[PDB]
């Protein structure tokens, strides 16, 4: 199963001690990243998720190739943690937003070079009801 | 994590693995789910098809255009997500297996409202170069 | 309000009762009416249909390709709107009839520099499930 | 005629003594709404509209599920108003909008739930031409 | 050869003495412009290119019309400059924009209008790496 | 302007006149040039034939699916920008004649990583009305 879009998804629903799901991956030559925002606007989770991502290995730190990659994965799983206008994440307080990046060979790294996802997975809750909507978002690209 | 239906709903389109075994597990907890795919990424064969499962199974009554209506809302949303814009221009003898979850039921908490639909939707895409496929992913949550 | 070709050709468009009545008022003040539908949501077989019935009765004359141009973008900017992006994926024998109104003349203030062309539509989109039916609309303003 | 898009629109354009019209489709179980702003930019009419949304008994106070039709229908709109490029609405100054919000069961209210549209109708003049332009704007959702 | 998409484009890469191309043109009955930008911000890029164009005589100063067969010209190449996701533009620091303009009759004015085109070649460097990519970018609109 | 493959690229789809002579001259620089036309908009007609046309001579071998897959996304970007948006709407027997252009080769300036590959196409759109076309332009520029 060399899914990178499976996977990752997989990853961000999986709360089964993700610590151990990771260092699998990991183990199976895979750059792992997870994380948290509390913002849908388009802004605020790039640079949150452009972070982690270049702490951990996922990313190098100046490179822009690898990074218009990233960006655009995130884009993409933007538009659907945010319903259909991406601008809409902006308006939306008290939120909340689990991302998973995932880089690596999906095709066996035969004859092939790296891959990126991230998934995004958002809670929309209110002060008295805890949760009053679901997200769910992939992008997925090529470096 | 609780008991929130579009997680369970993906978590159970994604795992196809001892699926009576995780579909038993959830009905036993007053939920209603409806597996199924779909060989077509057209709007059209893939309302009627999930349209069609969704009440072959219990999951939705036919009576009132009501229930057909929290769904189709439902599937049209997580369509949405499936067919996107690099998915835009792609629409020649495209390969498209799809592969769909259904579930209905209350994320009960206190309140209990009403119940929900939650239609999430997985499947792949092959293009015209050789050994290469694009994965797509969609989920419609409406409450009926 | 006054006299805005826009809203005139909406407010036409959309009340379908006594349409001469309505139309003799308004070529009665130095205006151009021409109204028909169209059972497809093709961009063809739309211009086509638009192209002659605003034609067909001296909406616009056919000589230069001028006239013919400035009809064309109204058209399309219109039907832009008809086809927007729920609509982008329901394309599988959707039931599609749409009515439409074309206006031709100079929202006259004072400057009067030419005249101006004003097309817009308004159909119905039949959705797969049962008792579900879709509004469109969309205008086009483009000066001649 | 049960066509809350046809409706609003009428409603919109009709100048024709709008408060005996507002009345007739309340008296006919409809929740009305009318207004104006002078921009087309998606922030400033959102915000306005969600206004004039609340005060007159058209949305809840607070309640994420209504918001998110509201928001939906005002995006759809807004993408009419402004030619194709919502981002455009923003560098338009000396502009105007007049908005009409409808909420109600369009469907008879038979084993049917709420829908909603937004009615957008905006003009762009100039200081010395009086108006330049005209658009047209609709947004319809089902709560 | 009346195209005016391919003459912009060849205008904008057209680094042979462009004073003569220039003036190649507008002795041909063409309104040209030429430029640069530091960013792949809408924003920036519009209001850079709108100056540029009305001082030369591109455009008139007052005039919606016009203004918006420019933008709309505009938002086309900006979506394709940045590769999709026009708002990525934003992100990119260290940048670079060369736009061209050209407005006449494509035609042969016979019954015939004026149209406008805007060509944007922008590329991407790094502080060490010289340049890391390149973009191309065509608007083409009718006045 | 100096070694930049994209406006290389361009430039050489732009400029249809003694093609054999710009083109010896690229080839000349350790460059690899393969030029063709299709009279489909679609996307697998599009990238069948230039993935021929730039297997068919050269430019990329045929073996391993990476070279075949660096050039998909060039091809795959680059038709991203032929067909945007007031192309959308465009998908009636219209007339579509696309022009495209493969160059691979190195941008190299001293650190030579590897090699690129940059698509770029050019056609254009008959419109349903008459004495009307739209220019389309695209450009796909991956390293391979």
């Amino acid at each position: 199963e060399r899914r990178i879009g499976r996977l990752s998804v997989l990853l961000l629903l999986n709360e089964a001690e993700e610590s151990t799901q990771v260092e699998e991956l990991e183990r199976d030559g895979w750059k792992v990243c997870l994380g948290k925002v509390g913002s849908m606007d388009a802004h605020k989770v790039i640079a949150a998720i452009e972070t982690a991502s270049k702490k951990s290995g996922v990313i190098q730190s100046e490179g822009y190739r690898e990074s218009h990659a990233l960006y655009h994965a995130t884009m993409e799983a933007l538009h659907g943690v945010t319903r259909g206008e991406m601008l809409l994440g902006s308006l939306l307080r008290t939120v909340g937003l689990r991302f998973a990046v995932l880089r690596g060979n999906p095709y066996e790294s035969e004859a092939e070079g790296d891959w990126i996802a991230v998934s995004l997975y958002g809670t929309i809750g209110a002060p008295i009801k805890g949760l009053e909507h679901e997200t769910f978002g992939v992008g997925i690209n090529h470096i």
